[PDB]
């Protein structure tokens, strides 16, 4: 799994340990081990929400499975909830976009997961 | 809808109001409220097109429903044409990937548009 | 093809001549001519792999056509051996996704591929 922030939200802000929070927070969600996960976090973005430029955020969480229907409301329940509480954006102003990727189509160590 | 530009002009070519003219261009084009659209403008980008680096941008637009053959030269007409004239970008070093959403693989809110 | 590479590597450290060599090698490997082929590098990136910040990368390899189980594993040698090589990334702190894009949801030049 790989999820991506990009946000408007100042390189300031953004806390201290919050990409070992958001590792340790995304294996437990997914169940999968904290040594695959990657995370990516964007500041400083030129961005706007319907048509405002307070604060927002436009994510990408992808995975090889443990995506769907449900698991999708509580993996937005979570992300949402740690953008609120970290980077003090308000859920109603966040898209996080699930990809859920076939294995051959992720490259990783000279090969694919195929 | 989320639409994102990836560019190597420099943001101080990004011209005021730009995000909110595509904030507005997109809600006549799609026919959604412009409190739904999400716009991102990444300028300063070290990219290059057909191995040289004048202008050119990379954009990529998500919408639930409203995508597809006829719909997505509509939009390539509409966003070249802004892209050409905004940023001075030529058509044809822009490439927009279009992607149709499931909105169950949306997130917002604590939930998703499912 | 669009290749983007985004990487905790410093803007320094991403030779001359890196984008060039891109192209040239994803010509090569993909069978398209270099005027097509857009690549966009994106250096100094707020990222962890596995909890760790030593370098690492996720990168996206977008196509019409040419994506497959055989092909994915061939881009991902080369690929990972060039991060190697050049940007001195280990390539188990790799990630690429490789999506086959249908000619209609590709627009350039005010039109799409279709
Ligand atoms: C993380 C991973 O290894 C998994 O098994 O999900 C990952 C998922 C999806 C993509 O595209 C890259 C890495
Ligand atoms: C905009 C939106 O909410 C709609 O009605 O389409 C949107 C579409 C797709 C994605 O991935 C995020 C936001
Ligand atoms: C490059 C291209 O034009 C081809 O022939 O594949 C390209 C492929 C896919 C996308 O999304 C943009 C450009």
């Amino acid at each position: 799994p790989m999820f991506i922030v990009n946000t408007n939200v100042p390189r300031a802000s953004v806390p201290d340990g919050f990409l070992s929070e958001l590792t340790q927070q995304l294996a437990q969600a997914t169940g999968k081990p904290p040594q695959y996960i990657a995370v990516h976090v964007v500041p400083d973005q030129l961005m706007a929400f319907g048509g405002s430029s307070e604060p927002c955020a436009l994510c990408s969480l992808h995975s090889i499975g443990k995506i769907g229907g449900a698991q999708n409301r509580s993996y937005s329940k979570l992300l949402c909830g740690l953008l609120a509480e970290r980077l003090r954006i308000s859920p109603d102003r966040v898209y996080i976009n699930y990809y859920d990727m076939n294995a051959a189509n992720v490259g990783w160590n000279n090969s694919t997961f195929a």
